[PDB]
């Protein structure tokens, strides 16, 4: 029952003996408490601030709902006077300093029927959208629901599936090992996701490690010292077999700090990308290379309309989890299955679902997740969830399209193994 839960959730806030507990508390006693070196304390060294907190603080007091800590993230559900409800969002770095905390207004889901429900709650007008589940099996797959999956979408992150793919490709050929040392610099350090371009220039990480970041922490600078030890033609050579209908979309295969620095750096530079063809986006990209000028705050207007981002197809996505799923089974190592597995973007099921992959991945204009969940007695379903709009505003967070995975799994009984 609701007072139940609020119960629920208010204790194991106060019980929760982690990094998302300790920052979640701090947070909250930000919020209901009555200093500017302990603030800088809790957060990342490179993180105006009171004049934030005296805003949020303005519209409390607050009662905490629901609190779904999910390992480096963080969602706590509040009530405000007069039964406004808001959400506080945190995002931690690797050792639990704050990244990014926000306090917004509530994102409402509803807990889903039937597919109608999903398509019904999602559609905004000025969005595109589409919603891809299927199961897996021997002989094809069965598809439960589909809305536009053979439309291209831009995907952000999702194109970290196809560099692991790539990378175990690699491996498996012995031109690369999972303990080989990459090497950070000034010119590979990328903007977050991700914590690695915290480190020092110089720092020393093994492949397994930058990998393990690049999915688990979608790291942007994890993956482009991937994408750089490979070489971009390795990357883009790999597409066919790792399951992607038109290779072309993808070519040349950006790194995310190419995608950063072009999107929203010189504009005359990103003219330039347009009007050009493959060769000519070749050199351009090669002549861009260095250091990164472009900021986080530069960041805002839409430009994956003009290819600077990942564009793919529903079935694309199946098809690298798919592939992904095999390419684990055969890795007797299990460094694979270990990387793809550490973070499930939810609370799961871990009695219903034996193994989750997930990938989340976001670009202003751009929001997508999806999901392999597999049960124990080896039955697997993919999940594709995508937004794309020519406004960030139309689409925000990302909480929506996550929390509306959160409740079909939740409803799996009902929308995936009815």
């Amino acid at each position: 029952t609701p007072a139940e839960a609020a119960l629920a959730a208010q204790t194991a806030l106060a019980a929760d003996d982690s990094p998302m507990g300790d920052a979640a508390r701090w947070a909250m006693g930000l919020l209901t408490s009555s200093r500017p070196e302990d603030v800088a304390a809790r957060f990342i060294p490179t993180f105006n601030f009171a004049e934030t907190v005296r805003e949020w603080r303005s519209k409390g007091p607050f009662t905490v709902r629901a609190y779904h800590p999910v390992a480096h993230k963080g969602w706590v559900v509040l009530s405000a006077p007069a039964g406004v409800r808001y959400i506080l969002s945190l995002t931690l770095d690797s050792s639990g300093l704050i990244r990014i905390l926000t306090l917004k207004p509530e994102t409402v889901i509803p807990d889903m029927v039937t597919w109608n429900d999903v398509e019904e709650t999602l559609h905004t007008p000025g969005v595109q959208h589409s919603v891809y589940a299927v199961r897996l099996t021997p002989d094809g797959h069965e598809v439960l629901h589909a809305s536009a999956p053979e439309r291209p979408m831009p995907t952000g992150a999702a194109y970290k599936l196809y560099l692991m793919r790539a990378l175990v490709a690699e491996i498996e050929k012995g031109t690369v090992g999972w303990d080989e040392i990459l090497t950070l610099t000034p010119e590979l350090r990328s903007l977050p996701t991700g914590d690695m371009q915290d480190l020092p220039d110089g720092t020393r990480v093994t492949v397994r490690e930058t990998a393990h970041k690049m999915i688990a922490l979608s790291d942007n600078t994890g993956a482009d010292l991937v994408a750089d030890r490979l070489g971009r033609e390795v990357v883009e050579r790999s597409l066919a077999a790792a399951g992607h209908h038109d290779p072309s979309l993808m070519r040349p295969f950006l790194t995310s700090h190419e995608v950063f620095e072009l999107g929203w750096g010189d504009p005359e530079r990103r003219a330039e990308w347009v009007r050009q063809d493959e060769a000519g986006r070749r050199e351009l990209l090669e002549k861009m290379a260095g250091v990164m000028t472009v900021r986080g705050s530069d960041l805002g207007a839409t430009v994956h309309q003009l290819g600077i981002d990942w564009h793919m197809d529903a079935f694309d996505v199946v098809r690298v989890l798919e592939g992904l799923l095999q390419d684990s089974g055969r890795d007797t190592s299990g460094t694979v299955e270990e990387i793809l597995t550490a973070y499930p973007g939810l609370l799961i099921d871990e009695e219903r679902w034996r193994r989750v992959y997930f990938k989340a991945g976001s670009s202003p204009g751009v929001m997508m997740f999806c999901w392999l969940l597999q049960d124990h007695a080896g039955i697997s379903y993919v999940l594709v969830l995508r937004q794309s709009a020519d406004e960030q505003r139309l689409i925000g967070d990302g909480l929506f399209l996550r929390g509306i995975g959160a409740k079909i799994i939740e409803a799996e009984a009902k929308l995936l193994s009815s």
